[PDB]
């Protein structure tokens, strides 16, 4: 199990619940004043949490992730989307609680590549099997990754809040300070060597669409920053080896995941943290229905630092065009 989490007391979910009324801005549609209210809401928080998400921001020691639990509960929600494109989790009170607590740990920031740039997206599963694929998604093991491995605009942390669980869909995590436990010191050195070719994602590319860094980048490193609290960057589907030793040493990382990966099943109420640079993510296979009640979270993003953004950015605005992811 995940063992990094934050219990909140039923007195800090109220007082959570109450400092929610003071984020009255559209998500959607008036993004930057929503994320800074939250900002500024974030100052009236039990302080005891407060510390807590503060302490996970520096990141120093932090485990890769912090999960959530106790939020006040999800009352009168919708049915579950059958397509991510509705954005019908950024008007429910649990973005609220979300954008709270996230922009304690840094500002909210959106892709325009990405859920088409939505504050929250809906991460609800897709009845879509396209040419290659020979399942829709939920049929397979979503692999371990960092989040947008080939962009240097990539997410701090990933934001998950469970509006709706599935009891066979566990969310696996594996930090970079697991990985290196595992290693014999010429591994570690191969992976921090720039060996790995990076390719833009096929859901960021569109018709007519140019990136100012191209399709393909690096070659990179895997792991990189310091030797006691690395940060990993990986992507089986999108980052190749420029060598047989890289392309092994790839595979060497894939096999220590599945030996000692944590998983948390994620149930309503709960959120969870996922330090971007310290950690990896996956995904178990799950069975959905597309009745209305599967399993539904909200995503969204925090950077630590909106002005490495900017050039980026619009003025007052959230979203990362395209063309510089
Ligand atoms: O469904 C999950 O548990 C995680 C999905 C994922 O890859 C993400 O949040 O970026
Ligand atoms: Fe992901």
């Amino acid at each position: 199990e995940v063992s990094a989490i934050l219990v909140l007391t039923s007195s800090e979910a109220s007082t959570l619940e109450r400092v929610a009324d003071l984020v009255t801005a559209h998500a959607l549609y008036a993004a930057h004043d929503f994320c800074a209210q939250a900002q500024l809401a974030a100052a009236e928080l039990p302080s005891r949490v407060v510390a807590r998400l503060q302490e996970f921001a520096w990141g120093d020691m932090n485990e890769g992730h912090l999960l959530i639990k106790g939020l006040p509960q999800v009352r009168s929600l919708p049915p579950t989307p059958t397509s991510n494109v509705h954005a019908v989790a950024a008007t429910t009170p649990m973005s609220r609680y979300q954008a709270l607590i996230n922009e304690c740990v840094g500002r909210m920031i959106a892709y325009e590549a990405e859920g088409h740039g939505h504050t929250f997206q809906d991460m609800v599963p897709s009845a879509m099997s396209a040419h290659s694929q020979t399942s829709l998604g939920s049929a397979v093991e979503l692999e371990l990754h960092t989040e947008q491995a080939f962009s240097p605009l990539r997410p701090d942390f990933v934001s998950l809040a469970c509006l709706r669980g599935d009891p066979r869909a566990l969310t696996y995590l594996f930090s970079a300070r697991q990985l290196v436990a595992t290693l014999t010191t010429q591994e570690i050195a191969m992976l921090r060597e720039p060996m790995w070719t990076t390719t833009v994602d096929e859901s960021f590319l569109a018709e007519g669409r140019t990136f100012l860094l191209g399709f393909e980048r690096g070659p990179i490193p895997i792991l990189s920053g310091a030797d006691d609290d690395p940060f990993i960057v990986f992507d089986q589907d999108l980052m190749r080896g420029i060598s047989a030793p890289a392309q092994e040493l790839q595979q060497t990382v894939i096999r220590a995941y599945y030996a000692e990966r944590v998983s948390h099943c994620l149930a309503p109420g709960e959120m969870l943290l996922i330090d971007n640079r310290r950690a990896v993510h996956g995904r178990s296979i799950f069975a959905p229905r597309f009745d209305g009640a599967d399993r539904f979270l909200s995503r969204s993003f925090i950077v630590a630092d909106g002005s490495r953004s900017r050039h980026a950015r619009s003025s007052f605005g959230r979203v990362v065009s395209a063309r510089f992811s």
